[PDB]
């Protein structure tokens, strides 16, 4: 009967969440930067045997016969496609079926990630900053990096500070390009872009890390945007002032990141082009995929250096 | 009555089209390689004077009224849009209309560039590649640079067999990655295209030009694609496996060429990006214009090592 899902997983009394092994289910896409925040946190803190994870499909269909709603959708076997599984926990074959399944009532969009119950059979939450956020704590009992703490609080008002101005010029700055259906809207978005990206040059210069000398969850958040910038957002979303090819510090400082352990598990470019070009026709009719750099993000960097 | 106008100017007897000057007059679009070729020509050898130019808008407009072809306009008065000037010559407001004026049965389309003879008010010729070969060498009695040859007989084996692999893989082959509708069709042009620009750059890691030490025709064919390859050609048609910028011989030998005395003045960046961006609703609704690396091809090269 809930209009939204935004609860949190807790180590507190009287919880209808307890951060239980095996309980919970995490529902992504490759393709998303949002989703994918999700799957890197399970894999760097060591959560793989306490919450399993699946794929849906990179390109959207119909997900109803009904009406023409495009969206998320399972395979219906294992080799479909490959990065994709059906979904075995509760027999759905798209995300919109799933927030249908939790409540009739959901006012919100049918967006991957989706953290799911699988005791109340409901949906615990759908806000990727809200999900990472207790994927780092909570589970710290059964976590196989349980130490490792990417919101250390002596960091917190730097990395919210941080996330603040690299949320919207970054991560959702180059959407604010793509989406664009106006010159003048498009080239606040690109500029105030590229005000942003020379702002993270500039700190990675003197720093291995954009809040410092150790790893943040601020690093997480704006890796998921570079490492589709130059294959899809350079291109898709017409954001060409620079390439992140063409920062030296990023571009190393992604290497970086994709080499952490783990984190590469977690990037699938195939999936990340297939969904973008190919699911709407509104902005590339024709679906045609660019052939793209394909850059080597497991070749040497020069971040050590710090 | 003509249904083509490939005719050629000619120091013969007997020859509808002598090389007069005053007598002929060049129609373009900044935007267009092709026709860019033909501005480079006038400028390098130095037919200012013997042959003037108009260069239409670089956003295509409708041209009639009674049917809804869309197409290259003249402006109505010298004010109304830089790099744009009304057809003084014929008072023509669509290059449409300069071909009906020459001929009711003109079964080709109805493109720039155009080379127009005032005497018999008609169209002598259509193809860059023809009309640059006579305004390389049946000008010589009044260019302002006759000496210089472009297409010298000790090159045009080369130059010929150049222009063959460049033309299908390059100066054409970036509109087969545009105009594909199809992933296998796009693929093939795209890496055809990556093949021929591979080649040039290691031709252009041995020698200064694309035939040589010495500037010939197929530099000026290779040219008029480079200087559009990255705010263009990279993004609109999805080449976007490497970039001019990343290729260092190429790159430079873009600019050594762009600063060749006169040659600047026939690269007009904004008719470029605004027609190619402007003017196909299909591929880019929106008709939203890049950012674009905005790169000083005036800035330094290192072509001289040669
Ligand atoms: N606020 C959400 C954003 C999630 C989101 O925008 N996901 C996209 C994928 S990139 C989605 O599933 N969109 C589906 C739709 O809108 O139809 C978060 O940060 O987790
Ligand atoms: N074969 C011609 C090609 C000219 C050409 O394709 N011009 C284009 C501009 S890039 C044009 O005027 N197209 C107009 C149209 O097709 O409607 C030449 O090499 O000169």
């Amino acid at each position: 009967t809930a209009s939204t899902f935004r609860n949190f997983i807790s180590k507190e009394p009287n919880s209808q969440f307890p951060p239980e092994s095996g309980r919970y289910h995490l529902y992504v896409s490759y393709a998303c930067p949002w989703a994918s925040r999700c799957l890197a946190y399970l894999k760097i803190k060591g959560l793989e045997k306490a919450i399993a994870f699946t794929s849906v499909k990179p390109i959207w269909e119909r997900t109803k016969e009904s009406d023409e709603h495009m969206g998320w959708v399972f395979p219906a076997s294992e080799t479909e496609e490959a990065g994709a599984e059906p979904d075995t926990l509760n027999g759905a074959r798209s995300i919109r079926e799933l927030y249908e399944l939790a409540s009739t009532n959901y006012a919100g969009k049918y967006t991957v990630p989706v953290l799911w119950d699988k005791k109340l059979k409901t949906i615990v939450n759908n806000e990727s900053s809200e999900i990472i956020r207790m994927f780092n704590t909570e589970f710290n009992d059964i976590a196989e990096n349980a130490a490792l703490d990417l919101y250390p609080s002596h960091l917190q008002a730097q990395i919210d500070e941080t996330n603040g101005w690299v949320y919207d010029g970054i991560n959702n700055g180059v959407y604010k390009c793509g989406f664009a259906r106006k010159q003048g809207p498009y080239e606040e978005a690109a500029i105030q872009l590229y005000e942003a990206l020379d702002k993270c040059e500039e700190i990675l210069g003197r720093q291995r890390y954009i809040c410092g000398n150790t790893l943040s969850e601020a690093d997480i958040k704006l890796f998921v945007t570079l490492i589709r910038f130059d294959e899809v957002y350079a291109v898709h979303f017409k954001c060409n002032k620079k390439l992140l090819r063409d920062y030296p510090n990023m571009f190393n400082y992604t290497k970086d990141i994709f080499q952490i352990p783990g984190m590469s598990s977690t990037v699938n470019m195939q999936h990340i082009k297939r969904h973008y070009y190919g699911s709407h026709p509104t902005v590339n009719p024709f679906g045609i995929i660019p052939l793209g750099p394909d850059i080597d993000y497991s070749s040497p960097h020069d971040r050590n250096r710090f």
